[PDB]
């Protein structure tokens, strides 16, 4: 299966005020058209459009899309240069990863989340929210919001009050949601450990599912384990990650219960599938931060996959618009159909209208 | 002390209940009866582990590759003897556990002949911490074969028992959580109650459970969850549970205990000598778990155990089965001491002390 | 049982102004335990005090065959944190020795046999190597030891650069000639990289183990450096006070053999222990000194080697304290099946040599 | 630089009111040594440190013949140098590591008194400057009450301003020694910090069921909870099973002992003694890696060194003394002690340490 | 108190590389200045990060209490939505600014204030090159050895190791055994190639072999090349903390800790990795960054040598520092002058400054 070109359409999105991604398209000389979007990137957005047409597409145009490893492999180079952000490489490395195996999935007649591994084809999905501010509302108007959309739960922000106004938070979510609904707290590394262990005690009650990046950075795997075993909520952790080697050593240090390592941020399926083996291999389960456009196959292959990620429609445009057969939620869970690769269609209409 | 024969005598029990499956199933019992003689009037015997199935290669490999180890040997140069026959557990292509019972039956056999030589119970030879322990009963089958929780705990105590290991793994966190809770309801609050799993749980359900139980005194939580990443796994139920860990059973070897202590996830080995080279590598054990803090069980084998147990500073309780699981116990030796308010205390008799039933043996051999 | 009726010590110094204790152990049965160990000249009143008036009011009316329920009790003399924990730690190896002694007479069991018995011959060498030449030149030295039959010398290093030790044990070497042990012992003398690069040097040399290559604080790392970066076996355990310091030195891979010095630390008991332990990492036991009772803790032991003594005018008591020391022949003793030690003791020497 | 002409010590020992036994150990005097380090330049650095009734003629000794010679006519201003020198006494296998390292502590903190001094700056802005006030405990709750009872020696603790207590367990049972922490709770009532501190005097399991037992009393942390042979392990799971922090380091004899009990996760807080383990520079090392593993630092007694150190450092929490009959040197041998207030002590602008030593006690304990 | 009043940077372009000069001003007459890292493409995002991030934390508060400051700072590391090297750039800048003003209040230099174990080191260039833009290998060598340096940091990483071999081969040749060589290979090899390389080298008396393996797992497979191979390793510069130093060295991967103060949060953060290697017996270099480097290893018991570039590489130590001590018999002996002591050639900085 032949590369014939890589095309991209970086994309910028208003309701900070925009969010930004790039499609990328993978044409084959059969006429299959691998195609993903990848990233929320921002800053960075064109940077990342030119490691993939000046590194990477060299590497594959004329290639077999067929053999992942070998075109990964050489892919994998663009992380090696250490003048520069690892994640620019990694994400440029996503963006084609994702997009041949889309058109790999086209090409075998496969949805993804069956060549994957098959586990199952439906998970719950949540939203991302509790952001300070009430922006999206009251905490209560909030949850109730996300149930009315049929939600299956809330990733709810913590990391920036003490510990005791943060637990009235996470009780107020849990009182307007009640006890039916999935409730995640992520602190995005804000406490120091000995707060978060304080939090993690008084929410005991409330059924937190899980404590996503409960401390701060430089030593979070020590730190979290720390945070795991004083406290009482499950931790979950990866997002930071580069790569599989550095979950295997969150894993190993015994800091989480769940690895949420982005495949978008971290060379895609490819290297997102090495950490969900490994993560096997430990009894931790897999989950992924956000991207649902690849997260809920990535997560439905595989027996340890636990729950898919979105946000609010007025703060995420691209997975609420930009695809025009997302399916319907149904008392939370999201089912997947056996469209071959991601199977999206994506709306042309709203990339025409936000390519910059 | 010369060694001169080694005499074995394979034996199966009468058609006994077996306690697993969702239905009735009945399965005879099988040990191996070993006794060393040697030049002087010494004869050392032992019996080791219900294996049935394996109970020949077992009793082939006593004597086509340990016994000419032994033949002509002195006894008394136990590390020597051991060293040399521990060559049976190289074998690649068969289960390692053959070549270790194997190991452990003639072991056991030589240590109660050198007791019997230095006129030494063995509880005592081995360091002679105490000579008195507890001793709980295996239950709380699934199918409730011995009767509803609370009858089968009111006999266990009935017959002097000091308490239960109870059986868990098989149901939700909340199902088993309830199940020990009419346990501990039932016998009261001076009852050990230990809980075994059988590696049956993922981790994030072993501890659900734990917690669950954390205010019903739980002795110890033993193989809580599946056997692959189970030292990990199990260590993760001990630090984010509320109840002591046990494990050691599944081990093949001290260095797999030494694996389980170095990884943090057990309060209490319960490695079995007699499925793993017998007392000389039990003791190994018992000394590396005393550098970690870490607490002496041994599963089942009373006949053993509760020697061994006692003889350690860090030993914990000893355990027996049901008659129907284990009626070597119960009918093959005549000398028992007597429960008294959950203790077994043991006599001054040289070596294990035991007095086997020969009626009970010349009716079940062969 | 076996009633211990009292506890007498002898307390002694020699001049070369070396110090040991007799520790002697009365018993119902008429038979006395005793043994001597120890060369602690400035603390001995010190650990003769604890023996008296910590240890011996838990053993006095005691089962002496209780062995592991009176080790329990005198351990707890390790626990005053207001003095060098190995002031407690040799009273109770002191008590300990002579208490086996006493079981293995009692049982008619030689202790070699009693602890094991895997063998009842092993090699001794002799420590030395000097700085000074305080014994002569090196080869008159190492011609000397082979003149009183021993298997080899523990020879010092630790104090010259890398190229002068290397010269000073490649004299050894070609004095002795191949058929002779040498071990080397730096007594934590070297920074790391010095003790690599002298081992390095020496790697065609045969030398059998480097001891306590390392400086002190980071020992265990540090020697796991120089075990792996070098090119010989690395021994280390003397300095430890514990079976648990032992095992960290294990689980670090600092070590090929362990040393440590029941004499030092608590007694047959602590280093049986530690023989248990280092049969799970598959480390070999040695044992620092101390031949009176080395010579039966290592013979016992499947994975046991060497056993170690002074040159007769470095250290007299193996020399003179024991009337029936075996004859060495080519470099190994062989021990006899008297009960206990089985040693007799120079009475002359002790009555000559006694202080209060 | 600052060149030093001379070191000076002054050996002391005070006699105590009572005995005070805490779990396996008990003591009637207390000893110090006061060093004095002249330099060309007419300052003189000074500290008392240790305490070390047995071997404090051992000690002094070391100081003279050992450290003084690698120290006379040194710029006191190189520190790393002079301490890396000053190492080799700790070498020596045939004697206590510790004697060398009070030894080498002794002169280091008399050394950076003299260094602050040149260069005007208090040790705790030398050495950081974090902040200047931070709370003082007293260690006390002996077993056999010499102090008072439970509540007696709260509430004198109270009037004293100090800030809470470390109260000594390890002795009995977990159930009664929850009992007397309890005590001391209800006694104090909640604005007082409760520390718990059982000198390795318990087994694990005893340990933990403890730390569960007062798992609601507040309690800051639970120091050396267990036996020592396998301390950093059995205090981990202490701290994982239990319920509340574990802090340890005081028994370690150096800055890679204290980095093992981090790196086994046996610790919240590590109390590394910089008087028994080679003085402010061996400490500060123990700090910067404290920092790198999140752990807090504390400090075994010694205030006339520790409330610089700690305060000087950001992850820095409580400084500790002892009741006047317990210990009279820090009541009386500094005459500008700065007053305890609702827990809290600020410490001056006076260069180096800032104490000025009261010579009228110091002649009427000083021996020979 | 030393009370800041302002924060001032000139960013700078010269032919080419690229740097940032921080001037930290105070109540007293004092100016702490320090030029940092080489960081052409994010060099105002950095500048930007200085002033609206960091200034606001400085001002009229006390250079006197670095922890203090420090640890406010800190956070503009916390930022999930931009590389960290940015905020940690940002901070080293005003660090070592700070600690120059420091120094200069005390009139201490900071190779003393340090700690002061010595004021003399040896220093190396980096070279070896591929495509030899400095000369052949040979050439190269012996320019060095004209220049009075010590010896040289040698590119490797991107052969096989018998070609790799060759070149470091030819390099000690040239230039003889008084001379230091250290190899680096960029995060280049696979372990079982860096293992090959550095047996092959075993009898060239190689000082150190820095970051010898890719990066994804560069702690054990490093350890590894250490362990099989025959030469010290040496890594820390790609780390971001003491935290990820600490790991290095727990795992076993280095004899020499590298870590970059400039990239990393300044002397602040590099002293507390010093402090941690002691403890680990593990040495400390520094990437580069002669001009802060100098102080800090000099400072160090356990300090190793200094590292420029060759003046065609790099323009900023041989032309921006008017005092640059001569290289003497391989090693630069540091002045007493307070603080780092360095006279900066304002004509230069005049010349290449940019906005
Ligand atoms: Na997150
Ligand atoms: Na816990
Ligand atoms: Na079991
Ligand atoms: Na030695
Ligand atoms: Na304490
Ligand atoms: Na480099």
């Amino acid at each position: 299966l032949t590369i014939t070109r890589i095309e991209t359409i970086p994309m910028v999105a208003p309701l900070m005020t925009h969010r930004a991604t790039i499609v990328t398209r993978v044409h084959t000389d059969a006429g299959i058209i691998g195609e993903a979007y990848t990233g929320d990137e921002h800053e960075t957005m064109f940077d990342i459009d030119r490691i993939i047409h000046e590194e990477l597409a060299p590497t594959l145009i004329g290639q077999d899309a067929m053999a992942i490893e070998r075109l990964w492999d050489s892919g994998y180079k663009v992380t090696f240069d250490i003048l520069r952000d690892r994640r620019l490489g990694l994400v440029a490395l996503a963006a084609v990863n994702t997009a041949i195996w889309d058109a790999v999935g086209k090409a075998l007649k496969m949805p993804l989340w069956k060549l994957w591994g098959g586990y199952r084809n439906e998970l719950p999905m949540i939203a991302i929210g509790g952001y300070y501010g009430e922006p999206l509302g009251s905490i209560a108007d909030e949850m109730h919001n996300y149930q009315e959309l049929g939600l299956a739960g809330v990733k709810f922000k913590v990391g920036g009050l003490s510990a005791a106004e943060d637990a009235a938070r996470i009780t107020a979510a849990r009182e307007a949601a009640g006890d039916d609904f999935i409730i995640c707290i992520d602190a995005n590394q804000g406490y120091k450990p000995a707060v978060a262990v304080d939090l993690s005690r008084r929410i005991a009650d409330l059924n937190i599912r899980w404590f996503e990046e409960p401390v701060e950075w430089h030593n979070d795997k020590r730190s979290m384990r720390d945070v795991r075993y004083q406290g009482s909520v499950p931790v979950c952790a990866g997002q930071t990650e580069f790569s599989a080697s550095g979950c295997r050593d969150l894993m190993e240090t015994g800091a989480i219960d769940v690895c949420n390592f982005d495949s978008s941020w971290s060379g895609g399926p490819t290297a997102w599938l090495r950490t969900a083996a490994i993560a096997t291999s430990y009894d931790v389960q897999m989950g992924h931060h956000e991207e649902p456009q690849v997260s809920t196959h990535l997560l439905a292959s595989q027996p340890h996959g636990t729950i898919a990620e979105c946000f609010h429609p007025d703060r995420d445009p691209f997975w609420w618009n930009m695809i025009t057969n997302r399916p319907k939620l149904n008392n939370g869970t999201l089912t997947l159909s056996d469209r071959p690769g991601l199977g999206w269609d994506l709306n042309w209409d709203y990339i025409d209208q936000y390519r910059v």
